[PDB]
Parts: C-alpha cells; structure tokens; sequence
C-alpha cells in the first residue's frame, strides 16, 4: 500500500515522459517548473533535451481561515522567441493547481502554447495534464521528500 | 589530459545532509531558498523539502542575470543554492542583483563544489571542485538510454 517512488524508478520514468512529451508537441522550446515539486523532474528534463531556458511558478496552498487557499505566486515572464512551452509537475491530485498555473500563464503569454506534463496523476482528477505516465496510488513517498531523512535516521 | 571524477546520486545525499549541517551552523535554517538554475535545481529541490520551506524562487545567469526575482518583504534570511562554482562570476553575479534589489536582506550562498581558484567562494562548500566532473543529472539518463 505505501509505495516509496525511488531514484531509479525516476530515471526509468523520465526517459518514458522524455518519449510522450515528443509524441504530442516535439521538443519543447522552454520549461516551466511548477515548483517545489517539479524541480528534479525538470532539471533532468532540461539537461536531456539541452534547454537552458527554465523558468519556475509556485502553487503555494495557505490556509482559509481567506477566500482562496491556492494562490499562484512567482509568474514567470517568458522571453518573446519561445512558443511552445512544456510545464512540468510531479503529481496531479486534483488538478486544481496545474489548471491555475495554466491559467495565469496563458492569460500572461497568449502567444505561446503551453503543454503539461506529469508522472503520477490521479484518475479522478478534475483537471488533467496532457501527458502523464502513471495513475497516482493512493499513498506515495517521492525520493527527493524522504531518502535525506531517512539516511538521516540511520 | 584531465581524469574524470563522477558526482553520483548516493554522494549527493550524503553531502546534501552536510551542506544542511553547515548552513544551519552559518546561518540557521533560511526563510527562503534562491535556486541558481538549472545547475542548484535538484539541490534546492532536496533542501526545500528537508527544510519545509516553500518560498523558492529561481535566477538564472560576461553574462547578465535574467528571471530576477522579487523576495518577499517579511523574508529575511535567504540561501542562495548551487551545485558548483567553477570561476565565481556567475554567482558573484547572482548575489550582486539580488542584494541591488533587497538591501534589507541577508544572503548567504552555498555550493556543493567549489573551485579553489575560483575569484568568489560560496558562504559554504564542501568539496574542491576538480577539472572535470559530471553529475548524475547531467548523465544518469544518457547512459540509462544507452543500455
């Protein structure tokens, strides 16, 4: 039931993300990192594809007790030259936060097409990423949350 | 000409774990992390998660600085993560724009490799930075889709 997301099974995943991505929109022109939790992904991506052009977004969740708990801060200002454009996150639970981070980009960049990718994402989910490798289980600990402080412990 | 030293995933952690301890012993834990992109991605990304913080912002780098961002004003100390400094213009650089822009702030840098010639040294390192050296972000996926 508890699965640990590893280093490896990421490499493998990668590599298979790297395959659909190319399918839908070829090579992307930049990347946008929905951090925190696109930010290995996307470094690899990057470094595969040969893309110095990185931005990031945060989806920060704060707490209602304000009318929205989302809030999208940090919105990248994407160069004019660069048109197709892939946002990387990890997971996609219910799409709330992808869905806005397109949102504010695109209302910010009408000239551009962004995609979106993702490893894990939730079947239930109300918005969904364009490319995704893998259904979200129900309980999951990704490498870069947990193996520090578990070398940590040990 | 040079031999070739390799940074692997297994290494990385066990240094991450120091770079921690020596920040925190400098500085105590940041309100922020600065991410120099692409090379501190994977870093921050492992340290924003260690520290619980979720105020990372990213830069990226003669040469000019581009996507500088604007800190938030209750945020007072910030680390600004990288994985090597090689010739120290790029980060020198870095820490330039970012002190021009917040003048209130105290920014402290960290880097995992640091070239001993380097002309500006990161606040804390932990390795010299040798003539050639690749890291598992740079080339685990290459020989992965090798084999």
């Amino acid at each position: 039931h508890h699965h640990h997301y590893s280093y490896e099974t990421f490499l493998k995943d990668s590599l298979e993300l790297v395959k659909q991505v190319e399918q839908i929109c070829g090579v992307p022109e930049a990347l946008v990192c929905v951090m925190r939790g696109g930010m290995t992904l996307t470094h690899f991506l990057s470094l595969h594809w040969d893309l110095r052009e990185v931005y990031g977004i945060n989806a920060i969740s704060y707490d209602t007790t304000r009318q929205n708990a989302l809030k999208i801060e940090n919105i990248p200002t994407i160069k004019d030259h660069l048109k197709t454009i892939l946002v990387v996150d990890e997971i996609v639970d219910s799409g709330n936060s992808l869905e806005a981070v397109l949102k504010v980009l695109q209302d910010k960049h009408p000239d551009k097409k962004f995609y979106s990718a993702s490893l894990f994402q939730k079947t239930s989910a109300k918005y969904k990423a364009d490319a995704f490798l893998k259904d979200a289980p129900e309980w999951i600990d990704f490498f870069w949350e947990v193996d520090l402080k578990n070398l940590k412990s040990h």
